[PDB]
């Protein structure tokens, strides 16, 4: 029939490693809405650049450059009822360097001592993991609770050193998106022959952050190892509290998996290492916070041309999410006669000139999130 531009699919975020990039975009409406792409607040002129190409509001990019294309991308989808704009989605990219191609001096410690091997990884995205090798690929690493990977710093912990151990260890770094893996130069591991280490209480050398902060729903790892002789072992502890019954240990109690977050995890908890000479901890904090989400959305309204109007929304997340209103794309200001506080919106007498595109908008530190409807106005 007749009606406003509605949103069918907005765009989602995505990672570029075939060269070429799509943002999605579709609304339903009559007559058939046109779309407009923004980055970074700004409309995009898609005739400034051939690489800019346009299918039904789907924003496509050949020859995607880290530099040139990197942002924020939002749709402004119109017609001649009114606009609406959509989430902002983010377009990033995956990439993966070589290692340095310098040869690794060789790490000489003594019988029964710890060692941690450097990665020393290439230039890379945050979205990578890390292997070790010994001697030769395909001969991974045995991972016990003596020798332990950190996929945080990519080193190679091995805690009591022993003959069997001295050889050449190769660093390993696959990217799971691209799906491009990289090798290093090896690392000579020796062994001293000035006498050999004794006994020693463990040294925590890899631990997890201080602070995390991590949404509801998500999943967090917490890595914790210690160099000691004998080999220690690592417990795990929610200061004043309990481990959720849902966690995992991993990699022989060096990991500590919590699936699931919710506002209840939230805590300071705490690993040890410990063997017969001693024991040492750390402390890290876990902070839960939730993105925004709808609880009472705006719906379409028809209303008579001298009548009341009151829209409301409601939305939960933490921290509180704030409210900022739409008409047709662009913010509403006060001193107006459509008066916004927090997530309602009044006007004391509609009119015709108020018949367009609404849209309501709760946001806090971590996302916004949108919600439109068309309010018509039946004319006296």
């Amino acid at each position: 029939g007749s009606y406003g531009p509605v949103f069918v699919q907005e765009p989602d975020d995505v990672i570029f490693p075939e060269k070429k990039v799509a943002l999605n975009c579709e609304v339903r409406g009559n007559p058939s809405p046109s779309y407009r792409w923004l980055r970074n607040g700004t409309e995009i002129a898609l005739e400034s650049d051939y690489r800019y190409s346009l299918i039904d509001g789907t924003f496509i990019i050949s020859n995607p450059s880290e530099l040139r294309d990197s942002g924020l991308y939002q749709c402004l989808a119109t017609n001649s009822f009114g606009s609406i704009l959509s989430r902002e989605a983010t377009l990033q990219f995956a990439y993966l360097g070589n290692f340095s191609g310098r040869t690794r001096s060789a790490v000489s410690v003594r019988e029964g001592q710890g060692v941690v091997l450097m990665c020393s990884p290439p230039p890379h995205s945050p979205e990578i993991i890390y292997s070790w090798v010994f001697n030769e690929f395909p001969s991974f690493v045995a991972e016990d609770s003596r020798r332990f990977i950190s996929q945080e710093t990519g080193n190679l912990y091995i805690s009591k050193v022993q003959t069997s151990d001295v050889g050449s260890y190769i660093c390993l770094v696959k990217n799971a998106v691209t799906n491009a893996r990289v090798l290093s130069p090896p690392t000579p591991l020796t062994l001293r022959n000035d006498g050999v280490m004794g006994e020693y209480e463990p040294k925590i050398e890899v631990h997890f952050p201080f602070t995390v902060t991590a949404a509801k729903g998500t999943t967090v790892k917490m890595e914790c190892f210690a160099l000691g002789n004998p080999v220690p072992t690592i417990t795990w502890m929610k200061v004043n509290g309990y481990i959720p019954s849902k966690s995992r240990l991993r990699k022989s109690q060096a990991v500590l998996e919590i699936p699931n977050l919710q506002l209840d995890d939230a805590g300071i908890y705490e690993c040890t290492a410990e063997n017969s000479r001693g024991k040492n901890s750390f402390r890290g904090q876990l902070q839960i916070f939730t993105y925004p989400h709808w609880v009472q959305k705006l719906n379409d309204t028809q209303l008579d041309s001298g009548s009341p109007l009151q829209w409301e929304c409601k939305a939960t997340g933490k921290p509180r999410p704030t409210y900022r209103w739409l008409k047709n794309g662009a913010p509403l200001l006060p001193q107006s006669r459509v008066d916004t506080v927090n997530g309602i919106l009044a006007i004391q007498s509609v009119n015709q000139s108020d018949a367009g595109m609404y849209q309501c908008l709760a946001e806090n530190k971590y996302g916004a999130i949108y919600a439109s409807a068309e309010l018509k106005i039946l004319a006296s």
